[PDB]
């Protein structure tokens, strides 16, 4: 037997950032969670029980700190991108970091229609997600990424036309309700190193603005043919925004919402037009993904 | 033996009603999970396996239903109350009706500034609940809450002054995070019945509302002494604007942010008035309780 | 505005004991969560910001450890009152502890049809609990539990015989699924103090093993009327066994099962006695409970 | 734009089935949770709003169901095979199947030493899963896996002799405790289609009972340098008893256990050598992996 691939870190470090503005008083916090995994000459560890070549996962952990101790935590493409650089330039035999940052909304409160100096709220569980892949020779792979956004719509969604074989029982429809939460990720071009990152920073963080408004609007404006059908218009619109992303992923659940016939009871009309209580389904759900590149 | 206490029903019912208003064409959504437990003489289902006492549970999943068909489903507390006096008073062997309703979050999306007639997002897991108890002969006693609001303020929390002996280890500080979830119950005093809760249907989004407000500028602007002494505060205030609340409870985790010291790695100052880098810790946490009432 | 309650302390306190036999080589390991909540004279802390009242949280989870250092861990239910006997011994102005226990499983490993020395699998996230109230003057309240304990019979359940009207969809049966999560909880009598629990000890885990056997026992063996007359039997035997348990408490979801009509495929015969493949149903769920006493 | 890659289907599809014996009266229940994601040429429904080439994943849902019904649904590898193989000859456009099972415990009861007939304990949430992936002319490719298998031992685990630098803080160990949540996948050799698949049947239950025993008996007896050094002696095994797999994935957690110093208190000694009580954590987590081949 042989090693074939391996990979080792740790995950789950939880860190949080406050930073100090002098002049205003203002504070700012961020929150994150990180995991960093190694890939190197590490073979001889799992097959010679040779720990010379283990940086500790331990002192992973402790690196992540001092990082961000010395580093701007925001975006978090530059501190995904700093924190992988930093093991395979410290480390001759490390040749790949792979970092996966989770970002945890604190948003400042408005108190009285002014905003608070140091006081913030989790407003919803929707996160930023960057995933950075730190190949020694090969440069900076980034992808970027929305998710837990969760939206609901009420009307302006159809599903009919599609195939009707002896499998079939969904009957088509041309007014139904429409729930996802989206996961959406955008794939940057590879980056050189880290000055090249450095040189894009401002967009980041528009872009992500940008995926966030694009999935937003559309959803609330397509008078949506399938699930399939909406993400694709968002995805494109994404890729016509910015021309450093080489490819948008989607990846969307159908969580259905189902009519309740109530008929039964005095003949109460609660289904088509009629209908005005539904059933929230927590599984099964659809799901629905795709990829979208440049032709 | 003898049975001491025994209810039963149906929990964990998911309902989504959506209203569309003809003139403007804007539509409204609400969710909830409900929950109703039946008390009353159904002793001999448990002793005698006789199921003639029993409206099954599945009736009562129905009856759930047919209720949001025919009544408003807000504000939570006329609702509950519509649904526990059916129970009560349809059922003559049946005494008691427990009814927990759970809302979940639809906030109304805005794309482009204005507010869309059909679209919405899960702005976080916040979420406004109601007990509601319907007890034949005794009224309806209702508990309002919110519960999942997370909140942190990252200075302008102290904790000093604290009993210290041989079991201390704690540091005094008088300046640190303070980060909770809240939830926040408050009790109305006791309703007649459905016609004494219809008189009073303003007020609960009113103190719904009041209670939202006050937790948050007093969390906001308290330099905190203890969350003990925080929580008062709210408490207070909510029970001076709501003469028809009895008693407010608060229960209160304290989620911990540790300084992390990185005077070992050249000298690196992040403690005390230097503390950029904390770690949130996931366990164990403090927790705080008050029970507020009228003196 | 007045304190009608309090009570603070610490949540979620992680705890693991592992005893060594000097002799034979064999190590025993204990996993527990602990809360501690106290009550007593500390309205101050709340209403004047004075905190020399409070014993910090912090030291409260110090004396956990330091308990469990110096002390046996199990049973449970003595850990938990030596525990809160401390905390109302030692400190005059605290007058209550409550103290709530989750054990969790560590089960020996056979490694070829022996006993391991040291290695352990957690077989099911079933949980052994205790709920213990230590309260100056009036004794040690203990209530004792397993919750967790997740079980499915394919047949020898019925529900028939159930009031019928204008809310009634159920079918009568005479042969379904039954599955359950059980939690069941034997509340002891009042105990004068530590010395009365020390001298009942080989009773708790005597009691633990008979509550588990009698209740596997009864859901695989009784041909069931109902959740209700089943849940009745299990109480019954209970009580029956151990004199010094007052009440016996069952809480059962009833999970679904549904029959999936496939005949509109071929003619496909899957309902009745030709039911093979059912849905399980995540939600809504029925949930029954009793509390059985001595007459 | 273009459509790179898509793949749509039915998410958490839970499936519950029952064998009778018609001679015993024996009853044996299987449960399981199923995704089927289909892909093929399908870009049109994305990319011009064309149905026509849909199969609803409500359809997908029936099939599911209607081939539970036809089928054995054990090894689920087999079934796998059998539910992917139907799209891709069923559907001339649909090229690709890919199928997702978790198979949930529900172990047979002994009661009073006898096996009960229909009756079924969940003994813990371990897993037993397959990945199948069925591609038009290029056949079947099967990963099974086990995952959720949590073990502890409390002594028998070293680690030391790794890296030391200024990132360095970690103490080396000749004695630590050593717990882990098992993740296990073992990769079948490409098979050419469903007769193949057949063939090999009796080896699907076998593989995965040895991978387990494996797994149980190396991480028992194995005096463990590493992590990384005990999972290799897993994979090494796994490959040697079973010539069809390709490669082993072992994927481990390192869930941390703390010692407590008490020293502070009274002098009490419970580090080192006087170890008995520890602080399990929570978060962070070492991560180790490795996939092993031939060769
Ligand atoms: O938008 C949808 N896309 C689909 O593929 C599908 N299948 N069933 N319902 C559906 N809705
Ligand atoms: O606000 C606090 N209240 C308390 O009771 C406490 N105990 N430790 N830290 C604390 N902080
Ligand atoms: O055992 C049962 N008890 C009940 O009260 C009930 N109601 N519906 N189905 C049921 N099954
Ligand atoms: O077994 C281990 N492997 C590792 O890579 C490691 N790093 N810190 N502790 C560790 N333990
Ligand atoms: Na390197
Ligand atoms: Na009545
Ligand atoms: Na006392
Ligand atoms: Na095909």
């Amino acid at each position: 037997s042989a090693v074939k691939a391996a990979r080792y870190g740790k995950d789950n470090v939880r860190v949080y950032k406050v930073h100090k503005d002098e002049k205003t008083g203002v504070q700012t916090v961020y929150e994150m969670t990180v995991c960093v995994l190694l890939e190197g000459e590490i073979e001889t560890s799992y097959t010679k029980a040779d720990n010379s070549v283990i940086v500790a996962t331990d002192s992973i952990k402790n690196t992540i700190y001092i990082t961000a101790k010395q580093n701007p935590v925001t975006p978090p493409e530059l501190f995904g991108s700093i924190l992988g650089t930093h093991f395979i330039e410290k480390y001759n035999h490390i040749h790949a970091a792979h970092v996966n940052i989770v970002c945890h909304r604190w948003t400042r409160m408005d108190i009285d229609g002014k905003p608070h100096p140091h006081s913030f709220i989790r407003d919803s569980e929707e996160k930023r997600n960057v995933q950075v892949d730190v190949v020694e020779g090969k440069g900076i792979d980034i992808k970027s990424s929305l998710s837990g956004l969760t939206v609901l719509k009420s009307t302006n969604s159809q599903f009919w036309g599609f195939l009707r074989d002896e499998y079939t029982t969904l009957k088509e429809t041309w007014d139904r309700i429409l729930s996802t939460d989206v996961d959406a990720t955008w794939q940057w071009k590879n980056f050189s190193g880290l000055q090249e990152v450095r040189s894009h920073v401002p967009k980041f963080d528009a872009t992500w603005a940008t995926a966030r408004e694009v999935t937003l609007k559309t959803f609330a404006e397509d008078n949506s043919a399938s699930v399939q059908a909406t993400m694709y218009k968002m995805a494109e619109q994404i890729l016509a925004r910015q021309q450093l992303i080489e490819t948008v992923e989607y990846s969307l659940p159908n969580k259905h919402y189902f009519e309740i016939d109530l008929s039964w009871h005095k003949g109460l009309q609660n289904t088509g037009k009629n209908a005005e209580v539904f059933a929230p389904q927590s599984d099964p759900n659809g799901l629905i993904k795709c990829t979208v590149g440049r032709s």
